[PDB]
């Protein structure tokens, strides 16, 4: 059975998966997100390298067909992430000058979100903002801009699609005693009462073997911050263990604002990360003790 069936029926959004094209039409993904899926993420199609590899120059075609394939086939999108330090071209990381580098991000900001204005329930604004001790990450932003990018690029993304859900995202958010879970959840509080219009805040869960047990006390001090919305994106565990799946899932279930939970991945070959057998299904398709784990303990 369908897991993101069963989430819906517990009153969550969806469970989804990052997936594109050479996904779509290979393997079984295309056939399992259909039954088991509710919403799709660009794995990469959606990076700044992928959109605007030159200044002003974009690249939609790989971004319009996971649009085109989610729509046709009654898939909720979410997509990103527009501003991180992650596949970001040379020409953006060589501009020097402030108010260049705010026109150029609100530009690439603008252009994505208004090509898909009315499709994309919710956009990963901005990403890996925040160094492991909790300062901010000295990216191109932080350095050129300042600490005003982030709210800038909300700003931006409010006004290009007011309809979609705008969230902030890192990883090492799994732990409630972490100096980053503390930070960004203490500097979303601040922006928010800026009227900085966060409305989410995604944890990248990227687990190794026996982090899901932290996640029952790290998802409630992210949804602490009050934003409208948390969500779990990028979801793998090394090992695959039942037990670390299936506390990921009920803390998703414990935290009322959490709206849904994003897999990395369909079969563990198509992992970074295949070595660790991280996913939910089998390099055969087939699914693992884990979704079973999964289906149990969603069923009612
Ligand atoms: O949850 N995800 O797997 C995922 C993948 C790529 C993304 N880019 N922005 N947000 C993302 C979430």
């Amino acid at each position: 059975q369908s897991i993101d069936q069963l989430i819906k029926a517990r009153g969550k959004v969806y469970f989804g998966v990052a997936t594109d094209q050479n996904r779509l039409t290979t393997g079984k993904n295309a056939a399992i997100i259909k039954a088991d899926f509710g919403m799709v993420w660009p794995e990469n199609s959606m990076m700044w390298d992928a959109t605007e590899p030159s200044q002003g120059n974009f690249n939609f075609a790989g971004a319009d067909y996971l649009v085109n394939w989610a729509q046709q086939n009654g898939k909720l999108i979410g997509a990103g992430c527009l501003v991180w330090h992650n596949f970001l071209p040379s020409w953006v990381s060589s501009i020097t000058d402030k108010n260049t580098l705010i026109n150029v991000m609100k530009n690439h900001i603008t252009t994505l979100m208004t090509r898909y204005k009315g499709k994309i329930r919710t956009w990963d604004v901005v990403g890996e903002a925040f160094n492991e001790d909790g300062s901010l990450r000295q990216n191109v932003f932080l350095n050129v801009i300042g600490e005003d990018y982030i709210p800038i690029a909300f700003q931006t993304a409010r006004a290009a699609d007011p309809n979609a859900k705008l969230y902030i995202m890192d990883y090492n958010l799994d732990s409630a005693s972490y100096p980053k879970t503390q930070a960004i959840v203490n500097r979303v509080k601040q922006w928010r009462a800026a009227g900085v219009p966060i409305d989410g805040i995604g944890s990248q869960m990227h687990l190794s073997a026996g982090q899901g047990a932290g996640v029952l006390q790290a998802l409630p001090l992210l949804a602490s911050a009050g934003t409208p919305e948390v969500s779990i994106l990028m979801l793998d565990v090394a090992g695959a263990s039942p037990t670390d799946y299936v506390n990921v899932v009920n803390a998703c279930l414990n935290v009322q604002s959490c709206v849904g939970i994003t897999v990395m991945g369909v079969a563990d070959p198509d992992s970074a990360f295949a070595s660790s057998t991280p996913l939910l299904f089998d390099g055969n398709f087939n699914p693992k003790p884990a979704y079973n784990a999964i289906v149990q303990d969603l069923q009612q």
